[PDB]
């Protein structure tokens, strides 16, 4: 019901549609909502992005470590609605990237990594905080 799988989808191709490459439930009112807040977060978090695009350093063999230690980080001190918006655009600066370094069967990757983790590590605090209509409540 949470449909986490299919959001991770949406997003990822919508990030690599933005930059000019053509890759592969809830409502398009939750999906439009992450993509917006997604876009704000690193339009006002410009720095964090850019430092976080240049610094990854990514290979086949190294990508997840790379996704573990830095989502590890983010939500050490807990998990908010921000948080996860900065989750997704993580996600989409490493499939960026992977396609950039010509490593694109990193993104089939990548996307499930984002799947697993909303599915087994965010999903109770999800539905404890109202679900993601809560969160289109809040930022809409
Ligand atoms: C106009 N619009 C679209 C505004 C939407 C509004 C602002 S956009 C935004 C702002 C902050 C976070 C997300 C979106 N959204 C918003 C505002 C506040 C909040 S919140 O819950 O109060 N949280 C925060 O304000 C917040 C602010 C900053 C945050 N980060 C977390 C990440 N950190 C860098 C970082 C640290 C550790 C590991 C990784 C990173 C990192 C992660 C990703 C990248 Cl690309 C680079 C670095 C930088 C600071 C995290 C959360 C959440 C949202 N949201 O979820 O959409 C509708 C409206 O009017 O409400």
């Amino acid at each position: 019901s949470q449909d986490n799988r299919e959001i991770v989808m949406k997003y990822i191709s919508y990030k690599l549609s933005q930059r000019g490459y053509e890759w592969d439930t809830e409502s398009e009112v939750v999906h439009q909502t992450l993509r917006q807040a997604g876009d704000d977060f690193s339009l006002r978090y410009r720095r964090d992005f850019a430092e976080m695009s240049s610094q990854l350093h990514l290979t086949p063999g190294t990508a997840y470590a790379s996704f573990a230690t830095v989502v590890e980080e983010l939500f050490r001190d807990g998990v908010n609605w921000g948080r996860i918006v900065a989750f997704f655009e993580f996600g989409g600066v490493m499939c960026v990237e992977s396609v950039n370094r010509e490593m694109s069967v990193l993104v089939d990757n990548i996307a499930a990594w984002m799947a697993t983790y909303l599915n087994d590590h965010l999903h109770t605090w999800i539905q404890d905080n109202g679900g993601w209509d809560a969160f289109v409540e809040l930022y809409g």
